[PDB]
């Protein structure tokens, strides 16, 4: 370089042909620029980069290789992982599964810790060799736990996602004074259903017997916004969180406990204030126009237990409701039921049941057994209780406001439908590309979806379907059939249910109101998103811990194929909800006469179909590598 002489290098590098593309190792990587390009990248070059770390790299040839030059976008920002090698030297080996190597590191300032061999930490990427740094390096910024410390599974999930480990801190609670008018519901005969270990009734039921054969449902809700004000630090605390986070053993609520437990729940034989709405019931099922919300105070009669109620409507088990007054609660709630689930049946979509799996837990927080609870009756008193409350919501706040938390579900979003109906007729089922994007016809498809007698159809169309949105625009809900839904049902644990408790006590008061902010709903289903795997990340934990023991033996699972690739087949274990990977090679002997197709949804060998999604296969378990929490099957013979 020299004036001129650097300009005229500068020119020349700046001409140097180059690729843009995210980075892939293993033993070498490559440069992925696309669906069918990628340049080899030796060793040597690969020190510079990380895995999924998206870079400029100078092409070169003379074989053509790619040589890092540029960071464009990271792969790894904030992380997890457990330290190695003590002070005299510490790494951080990322618990990501692509990511093996050991990133030198040190602990941030203030951070009281002294870190030993197998320690979780939370740690933060500083320096990258294509940054000019001459090594990878990260800062720790938080302590975890040790690394045998049972209860890894937890502490680890929540610190990955930076989600709380606390309820929040309790407030002093004095009643607030919003002027509403309370009826007084407290000689009626209110009963809570929930199951057995529940001390935090967010409901509450009432039936009564109508002329021309109508039913009344009273549904009376938990009052925790008579409590928190709107802008209070509770406020502000449980907007933050959105949901209680629901783990396998393990909630961290939305609330203080003393407000939940306590204050709030609706406790049998005392006296609570509630949000109540309700409605009359045509012989149909038909949510009648009739819909009144009001504040009031109810004392809940008999704090019922779902199985129990269950088995005295089955006449079998032994336990008989404590008087006359409530068997015929239970009995008129039934009917309800049985009418609002024929409703939904003939007008919207009643989802078909999905095996809900606990995890049974030990004090050291091991697996003794995972079951699915399967629903009963009383189950779905609640439910079409709930459902219908939640609808009554949703048409008086698109009424009386033109706004609320809302939840919503589009359908198929109109620049799929053609590909969707050509789908369709590869596979013999008519359906037209217009009718599917109303509410009627995305009904009649879903309808005929599930009486088919496999889910494989289905299967072959999850790639088109939307998924489930929070807005605060009224709006259909196409999943669940209907033309409008939002929740104020459980507002103990979720930040939207408030929201719209407020909102009704103002419609109830005759107010003013004012309309949420679109960040709100956008922190709320960021949350959601979080929570969900945050459950998801512990179950994969506890599914390791409890088939480790099964590993290399010939126990047999029935395993429904859920996914397949061309590596493998992702597989979900029927009995217990694991998740299980079938590598390629397991399949058949001949890599070249074996097709997994990720496109069709099969697997073939020789031209002919031996495996689709959908299909339910005997496997056992190859591999349980607890680093990778990963759980490897093989098909049975
Ligand atoms: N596109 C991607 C791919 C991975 N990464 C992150 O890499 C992280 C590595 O996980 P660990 O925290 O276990 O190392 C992932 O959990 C994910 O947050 C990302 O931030 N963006
Ligand atoms: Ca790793
Ligand atoms: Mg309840």
């Amino acid at each position: 370089d020299d004036p001129l002489l650097a300009q005229l290098k500068q020119q020349l590098h700046s001409q140097t042909p180059r690729a843009e593309g995210v980075v892939k190792a293993t033993e070498f990587g490559f440069l992925e620029v696309d669906a069918q390009k990628s340049y080899f990248i030796p060793p040597p070059q690969m020190k510079k980069v990380m895995h999924g770390d998206r870079i400029i790299a100078v092409i070169h040839s003379e074989r053509e290789s790619a040589e890092p030059e540029e960071l464009v976008e990271p792969f790894l920002t904030r992380f997890v992982g457990k330290v190695q090698g003590k002070n005299d030297r510490l790494a951080i080996v990322p618990d990501h599964p692509l990511l093996k190597d050991a990133i030198p590191c040190r602990a941030a300032r203030g951070l009281n810790h002294e870190f030993k061999e197998g320690d979780w930490a939370v740690a933060e990427m500083r320096r990258h060799p294509l940054k000019g740094d001459r090594s990878f390096y990260a800062e720790l910024t938080q302590y975890i736990t040790f690394g045998d410390d049972h209860f890894v599974p937890w502490w680890v999930t929540l610190a990955r996602h930076n989600l709380e480990k606390e309820a929040p801190d309790g407030v002093a609670t004095e009643m607030l004074d919003e002027g509403l008018v309370r009826e007084d519901l407290t000689a009626l005969d209110f009963v809570t259903i929930d199951s057995a270990s529940t001390e935090d009734m967010d409901d509450a039921l009432f039936a009564k017997a109508l002329p021309d054969d109508k039913l009344q449902l009273i549904v009376a809700i938990a009052d925790p916004t008579a409590w928190i004000a709107e802008g209070s630090k509770l406020d502000k605390a449980a907007k933050i969180r959105a949901f209680t986070n629901y783990l396998p053993g393990f909630n961290i609520p939305m609330l203080p406990r003393e407000l939940s437990d306590d204050l709030c729940s609706l406790r049998a034989n005392e006296v609570r204030p509630v949000l109540a709405c309700r409605m009359t019931l045509s012989a149909d099922g038909t949510i009648e126009d009739n819909i009144e919300f009001f504040a009031a105070t109810i004392e809940s009669k008999a704090k019922l237990v779902y199985d129990q109620v269950s088995d005295w409507l089955e006449n079998t088990g032994d336990w008989q409701p404590e008087s006359e007054a409530i068997a015929e609660q239970v009995r008129l709630l039934a009917q309800i039921c049985q009418r609002r689930g024929e409703w939904r049946h003939n007008h919207a979509l009643v989802f078909k049941d999905r095996p809900d799996y606990r995890f049974i837990l030990g004090e050291k927080g091991e697996v003794l057994d995972i079951v699915a609870e399967p629903r009963r009756i009383a189950n779905r008193i609640v439910e079409e209780a709930m459902i219908a409350a939640n609808i009554c919501a949703a048409r008086v706040l698109r009424d009386k406001l033109g706004f609320g938390i809302y939840n919503v579900h589009m359908g198929f979003d109109p620049a799929n439908a053609d590909a969707l109906a050509a789908l369709l007729k590869t596979h013999g089922l008519h359906v037209d590309a217009e009718e599917v994007l109303t509410l009627d016809g995305f009904c009649k498809l879903r309808r005929e979806l599930d009486a088919q007698p496999t889910g494989f159809l289905d299967s072959r169309i999850r790639r088109f379907q939307s998924f489930a949105e929070i807005s605060t625009e009224p709006g259909p809900h196409f999943g669940l059939g209907l033309e409008a839904y939002a929740t104020w049902t459980s507002p103990i644990r979720k930040y939207g249910d408030m929201i719209n408790h407020r909102l009704l006590k103002a419609v109830i008061k005759g107010e003013t109101a004012t309309r949420p902010q679109d960040e709100i709903t956008v922190q709320m289903a960021e949350r959601r998103r979080l929570n969900r795997m945050a459950e998801r990340d512990v179950g994969d934990w506890l599914y390791a811990r409890f088939l480790k023991d099964k590993a290399g033996t010939d126990t047999r699972f029935a395993a429904e194929i859920v996914d397949i690739s061309r590596g493998g087949m992702r597989v979900r274990l029927v009995d217990n909800g694991a998740i299980a990977f079938i590598p390629a090679p397991f399949l058949h002997a001949v890599r070249d006469e074996l097709v997994c197709s990720q496109e069709n949804g099969t697997v073939q060998i020789k031209g002919e179909t031996v495996y689709k999604v959908t299909d339910v296969i005997d496997v056992t378990i190859a591999e349980v590598r607890m680093e990778t929490r990963s759980i490897i099957a093989r098909p049975v013979a």
